């Protein structure tokens, strides 16, 4: 791209235990943790008992070295720069014995000036972690209160005055890895006259016809003469060039703002999954001196992204509109993929994605308790189209606001929102996640004097309502931010659930039943939940089989919801038999956070416009652990992925059941109305046999973006209460010439009051390198089926769902360890199963 050298230096690395001169091979970027797994100096953590083993840690300092050469050429260079793209946490950098940086925030890049300290030849970098326990712990013991952070399973809560990821101090579904290191990668770069520090390209305006941008330079000079250079901007699509400009400037020692409009005609708009394409242009900006001396792309999306969030008749609205177009949120809240974040793969992200495109949803949440996501993840949200909602890094406890305090954050919200303004996919900010809901309702004033309280109540608004929007309107100005997620409304107070995004934790840890998402609405729903045990095979990755019990004691070391065991027992006895062997309750639980979590999905497409959105908690895990997940640690998709994939549908067939009456609504996320549509329906036992004749409705329309009541029936004098429990709904969507456009089925009772016949589900297999091919058959219906394989984060066609009697099924499993002449395991489960 330009003249420049860059230096990875991400090998010969070493580290030690501060105090104990022994040193061993390290791995950066990684963690203090990962290098004593990998010199066998730790237990496997995620392991049986193993969190309590690996405490220790997190109380001793840790160094790291390496070496490197620099040659006289290099020497000669106009700069070079050493870059630390993050540092966990406090870190001392030393270099050919000059202090370069004494570091304070995980969630900042640091670029420092070093020609000046580097040698010819052999150069020396040492970096000193401090305790990030031991750092705080005068600090803590100098405040004179602890702060409300229940999710830091310490008992001081030294968590919130570190700017370091919430999350590795503890949470209620993660482990305790209160972990240190260069965690993102470290250059150095060699170059001549200047470096691009920022390239920020900003929509003017955008219409039909033409796109609007000015692209904002920031250089740095590091040569002391005045530079004469040329700034040029290429707008390219698939490699064409579409547009380019140029500006003449003369380069001034130090910072230089360069701005150079450019336009683009009939521009081709980057689309939200399931809307069309997410189209990304190509811009590069390089800085020419006679050489391109500096250069930097990025991919841009021309689109609108506005939050509209406006006083109206049921109260206040919050809902996204994009490219004009009022659009229903479908997705889930993110949280970091692993206890130890550089362990998280480039194929790991490019996985996680992937899950969430095929199950149709359109947003992500990126939760403030984990990180600002590296440049990947909002890389494949852009080429994937999917919305993200992006909290700051604060959540569940009023944090300090003290001047040095807030420096920090301030340092994180400048550097981060530089770094990720330019991507198509950011379509917001949110301050924090629930912490005035903690202010207002968790109990907080009875623990605290009123002093005390007055003052959290004061450093929430000098951090939330002033720093934080202050910062986003000066950075990313056209991008909505929310001083918090939910902004009003609270659970338990019916009068403000018209006002914002709800956290309707009403279902879990209010008790109320699957159905109360039906009648207890939200304008946008930004978190609600369930938990589940995770399959077998995860439970096998950190138990073995003596301990395969609900409250074995390693099972309660991978349950951090001390109330969780309880709930999922309660809710699984309202719908289901509860099993008596542990893998049958496994396999129920699963079912059961499916079918619920479902319900409301559903509920909540079926209330537009009221409701404008869904993002379940929560989409992932950080390790094999019970939670709310809907993909665990491994990569399996629970029953709720697949459940959320079908729920999310673009266009869904939704018949629902209240007061022993039925309605079908058709919900519709495509831009084009369907027309001349018939809804086809017919009541089928269990054995195959149909009941009365099919029910036909003619001449439907379907319009773009919206829910509609298509039919409406009675149960009483249509089926009778023995036909409720021994049959299902068929349901079937087809266009003018009697093509299906979707199906759905029906149950008129709850499972555990079906009268399911005893069925055995037989398959063919074909197996090839990578795949099984499997036809599934079942005269009479197996409910909710479970095809379980041992291998581990194989995909599946489909699975969690019900097989129609005498209807075969073809279901095709992937996995790079499947082998052709090594037959693939496979157990079928069903809910009749379940019980004698
Ligand atoms: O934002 C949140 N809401 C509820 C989750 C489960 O208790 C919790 O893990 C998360 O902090
Ligand atoms: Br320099
Ligand atoms: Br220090
Ligand atoms: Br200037
Ligand atoms: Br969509
Ligand atoms: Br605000
Ligand atoms: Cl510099
Ligand atoms: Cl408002
Ligand atoms: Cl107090
Ligand atoms: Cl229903
Ligand atoms: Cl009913
Ligand atoms: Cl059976």
């Amino acid at each position: 791209n330009d003249t420049s050298e860059v230096m990875l230096l991400d090998t010969g690395w070493e580290f030690s235990q501060s105090g104990t001169e022994k040193w061993m091979p390290a791995t950066v970027p990684g963690t203090v943790h990962q290098d004593l797994i990998s010199h066998e100096l730790l237990p496997n953590p995620f392991y049986g008992m193993n969190e309590k083993k690996i405490q220790w840690v997190e109380n001793e300092d840790w160094e790291y070295r390496t070496s490197f050469i620099v040659s006289e050429e290099q020497l000669n260079r106009d700069g070079i720069q050493l870059i630390f793209e993050g540092l966990d946490t406090y870190a001392d950098v030393y270099l050919n014995g000059s202090l370069l940086l004494k570091a304070d925030n995980m969630f900042v890049g640091y670029t420092l000036p070093v020609k000046s300290v580097l040698r010819k030849g052999e150069n020396h970098l040492y970096i000193y972690f401090h305790s990030p326990i031991r750092q705080t712990l005068p600090q803590y013991a100098s405040n004179g209160f602890n702060y409300p952070a229940d999710n830091d399973h310490h008992e001081k809560h030294l968590s919130v005055f570190s700017r370091k990821a919430p999350y590795s101090y503890g949470w209620d579904w993660g482990i305790r890895m209160v972990t240190s290191g260069v965690w993102r990668p470290v250059t150095l770069r060699f170059y001549d006259i200047a470096t691009i520090s920022d390239y920020y390209v900003r929509q003017l305006s955008l219409t039909d016809e033409n796109a609007r941008l000015s692209n904002e330079l920031i250089v740095n000079q590091i040569v002391p003469q005045k530079i004469p250079a040329e700034v040029r901007v290429n707008v390219s699509l698939n490699g064409t060039t579409v547009t380019e400009v140029k500006q003449q400037v003369t380069l001034q020692p130090g910072i230089n703002h360069i701005t150079l409009p450019a336009e683009v005609t009939n521009p081709v708009r980057w689309m939200p999954n399931g809307w069309g394409t997410p189209t990304l242009y190509d811009f590069s900006a390089q800085i020419a001196c006679g050489r391109i001396v500096a250069e930097q792309s990025h991919r841009i999306g021309l689109r609108t992204i506005r939050v509209v969030n406006e006083k109206d008749k049921d109260g206040e609205s919050f809902y996204f509109e994009v490219n004009g177009i009022p659009m229903f949120a479908k997705g889930a809240n993110y949280i970091p993929q692993d206890a130890l974040l550089p362990n998280v793969t480039t194929e790991r992200y490019q996985t996680l994605f992937r899950d969430m495109k095929e199950a149709n949803m359109n947003m992500v949440r990126i939760w403030g308790g984990g990180t600002y996501e590296n440049n990947l993840f909002y890389d494949l949200a852009d080429e994937n189209g999917i919305l993200v909602w992006q909290d700051f890094m604060f959540a569940c406890t009023p944090y300090p606001s003290d001047p040095t305090f807030l420096k920090r954050v301030e340092a994180e919200a400048v550097y981060n929102i530089r770094r990720l303004r330019n991507h198509a996919s950011l379509a917001m900010w949110c301050g924090n996640n629930e912490i005035l809901e903690a202010l207002k309702y968790w109990g907080f004033e009875k623990k605290f004097t009123p002093e005390v309280y007055q003052g959290l109540m004061h450093g929430y608004d000098k951090l939330f309502r002033e720093l934080l929007p202050s910062t986003v309107k000066e950075f990313d100005s056209d991008r909505f931010y929310v001083h918090s997620s939910p902004y009003l409304a609270n659970w338990g107070r019916p009068e403000s659930w018209g006002t914002g995004d709800s956290h309707n934790w009403g279902v879990w840890y209010g008790k109320k039943p699957f159905e109360s998402l039906d009648t207890d609405l939200p304008r946008f729903m930004s978190e609600f939940g369930f938990q589940s045990f995770p399959e077998m095979k995860t439970i096998a990755a950190f138990a073995a089989p003596e301990d395969y019990q609900i409250e074995s004691e390693v099972m309660n070391a991978h349950q951090k919801s001390s109330i969780g065991n309880s709930l999922i027992r309660t809710y699984m006895e309202r719908d289901y038999i509860i099993p008596e062997s542990f893998e049958d309750f496994v396999y129920v639980g699963l079912v059961l956070q499916g079918q619920g979590m479902r319900h409301g999905l559903e509920a909540h497409r079926r209330n537009r416009p009221y409701c404008m959105g869904t993002l379940y908690w929560q989409l992932n895990d950080s390790w094999p652990v019970v939670s709310w997940s809907s993909i665990d640690y491994y990569g399996n998709w629970k029953a709720l992925h697949y459940q959320a994939k079908r729920a999310f549908a673009p266009v869904l067939i939704n018949p629902i059941q209240q007061n022993d009456s039925l309605s079908v609504y058709l919900i519709s996320d495509r831009l084009d109305t369907m027309e001349q549509m018939t809804l086809e329906m017919k009541v089928v036992d269990f054995d195959g046999k149909t009941l009365g004749k099919k029910i036909q409705v003619h001449s439907l329309e379907v319009p773009a973006n919206t829910s509609k009541c298509v039919y409406r029936a009675k149960l009483d004098g249509w089926l009778t209460p023995e036909d409720c429990r021994r049959s299902f709904l068929k349901l079937i969507l087809k266009d003018k010439s009697g093509h299906q456009v979707a199906e759905s089925v029906h149950f008129f009772r709850k499972t555990k009051d079906l009268q399911l016949p005893p069925t055995s589900v037989s398959y063919q297999m074909k197996q090839t390198d990578g795949k099984c091919e499997l036809t599934l058959f079942s005269s009479m219906l197996a409910k909710d089926i479970f095809i379980e394989t041992p291998l581990q984060g194989a995909r599946y066609s489909d699975n969690f769902f019900d097989l129609l009697p005498g209807e075969r099924k073809k279901v095709i499993i992937t996995s790079p360890r499947i082998k052709k002449g090594e037959e693939l395991p496979v157990n079928i489960k069903h809910i009749r199963e379940t019980y004698k």
